[PDB]
């Protein structure tokens, strides 16, 4: 179980590294 | 402790689809 | 090894913990 428990980590990992890239242009696009 | 490090795996899935959901509408709500 | 997939899954949380707060600024910013 342990390698697929990595796996689904870095499935979440992966997911939040492009969530924080689309904040960061809506951070820009609303920012003065 | 295996069952819940996967327990703590699904809360951060749980938590990053509603963020992305809410990405989502900010996106939508800084477009043109 | 299950001690520092504990660890990298606080970082999960914690990297969601930080975007959390900036979409919710985002959402205030967009808002009317
Ligand atoms: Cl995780
Ligand atoms: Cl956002």
């Amino acid at each position: 179980r342990m390698k697929q428990l990595e796996d689904k980590i870095e499935e979440n990992t992966s997911k939040i590294y492009h969530n924080t890239n689309e904040i960061a242009r809506n951070t820009k696009l609303v920012g003065e």
